Order: C-alpha cells, then structure tokens, then sequence
DNA sequence: TGTGCGTTCTAGAATATTCGCGAG
DNA sequence: ACTCGCGAATATTCTAGAACGCAC
C-alpha cells in the first residue's frame, strides 16, 4: 500500500540507533540528517540498494518533501534537514497522504 | 518565499550587536553601513559567500535598495524597521 | 577568457598533493574522484564558495563533462593531462 | 496485460557572486 | 575622470526530466 520508500525512511528517521545520523527534529516535523558521507555509506544501503545520497535526495523530492533552509548557512564560515507535511513523528499512518509524483 | 538575501539584510540591520557597523537610520526608513572596510571583511563572510562589499551593493541594486545622497546609507519604501512582514513585497527585478 | 571553474578544476586533478582523493586516469583523458566525502569536505572549498559535491557535479555538467560508468569517472574530451590550452574549447551551456 | 516504483545521470529554475559598461 | 545603477556571464542551491530496469 505505502510505497516501500516511505516505510523505510519513517522506520529509519525513527530508530533510535541511526539518531546520530538521522533522526526527528524536536517539533517531530523534519528530519535531519547529520555527516552526510557517513549516512549515505553506512546507512542507506541497509534498506535501499545504493549507498548514494543523490538517489536518496532524488526520492525526497519525488515525494514531495523539500529541504528546510537554516538562515546560518550561505556564508563562508553537515546538517541536512527535509520536511513533508504528512512526515509527523507518531504519526506512521499520515504517509498514505504522501504520493509520489507521476 | 522571502530570498535568504533580505532575511539576512534584516536580521543583520536589526541585529544590535552589529549597530557599530550596520544599523537603522533613525527614522528607521533606510539602513547606514560604516567603515566598509571592516564590515566586508569580518561581517559578510559570516553571512554571504563573499567579503565584497560591491557584490553585497549589486544585491541591493537588484532588490530595488538605492543609494541615498565611511558611511554609505540605502533605503528601500518596503524595508522599515518594525515593518518585517513588508520584506514580501520587495521583489528582485526580472 | 577561460572560466574559472575549469582552470580550478584542471589545477586540483594535476595536483599530486590531491591525487589520493581526485586524480588523473592512467591515460589521462578523464580524471577519478576517491571518498567524495572527504573529497568535498577538505578539496572544494580550497577552490569554490562550497563544499558540496552535487554543486561540483553540477558544474561538471554545465561544462559538458559526462560521468562514464563502470570510484567515481568524468571525461571531457578537451579536459586532457598536459593540455591546460585546450580547456580553452570547453564552452559552457546557456 | 500497462502502470507505478527505484536508481542513475543530466538539466531546469531561482537566487547569488563577479566583472565591467555607460548614462549622467 | 567619476558615481552608481545596470547587463551579462558564471556560480551555488534545490528540484525536476529522462532513461532504463524491475515488479505485479
Ligand atoms: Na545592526
């Protein structure tokens, strides 16, 4: 029903034993992902079949989710946050609203 | 969606901490920068990918800010000190 | 004349200092890039205003270049070791 | 028995940065 | 000769197109 690209990544932003590279943000509306080399080498090839996070971004954004832009980065002086509106901790059953673009 | 140029401008212009190098005018219709020469090099590259105070003019120029005739002052009709929400209606030119 | 990016893009490939994460082939007609995290993170923004590689693949792209599929291989036909002069073709796309 | 999903490589679109022109 | 808005090319970021394989 919920395409696999769902279910995966809500049970990967939840377990708590990937929170140090991807996890909720405190308001449960986003997520992060923090060292993206680690995650995209480590992480994704446990449940997609890749190792890229440029494949990982790309389902992202079939999906509808878009990326969340903090105001202290663009200057000169890793922390990649996406949001969905029906990508809300606690609430797995939201994700059959998100469908994915044609 | 407000570009990240005028949010930064804003926040930068509030900012009373950086009152010493950029800040309100009074009337608080128009923003003064002083010595540019420190301004672009300590101030901006914490906030643009930059430490040229040309390519932070050239923004302003592309925003619609102009120049009102160091201390360099510029001033735009929609970038008023307590008027935040108006930064929606500056728009950059096509 | 020749844009910045492919001057910097030619300097850090022929470099020897870089060579363990971004280097010519044997042949030298394309160049490989090794642990593009490390790469991003420590290589790009020695040259660039970032440190991301999908803003450095980008650009790739702009210029023509084409990833050739099998770490990570691109190939421009004009991008050639000992050949700075003839980046002087490579022309960047509206 | 066609349509939707996943992975990869390249391009689109908006804003950002640089350089230098020219009206006044 | 000089100021100050520009145009235009390139640069950076985020999102989308297009091709192809796979499943049901
Ligand atoms: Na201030």
């Amino acid at each position: 029903h919920v395409p696999a690209f769902l279910t995966k990544l809500w049970t990967l932003v939840s377990d708590p034993d990937t929170d140090a590279l991807i996890c909720w943000s405190p308001s449960g509306n986003s997520f992060h992902v923090f060292d993206q080399g680690q995650f995209a080498k480590e992480v994704l090839p446990k449940y997609f079949k890749h190792n890229n996070m440029a494949s990982f971004v790309r389902q992202l954004n079939m999906y509808g989710f878009r990326k969340v832009v903090h105001i202290e980065q663009g200057g000169l002086v890793d922390d990649t946050e996406f949001q969905h509106p029906c990508f809300l901790r606690g609430q797995e059953q939201l994700l059959e609203n998100i469908k994915r673009k044609v």
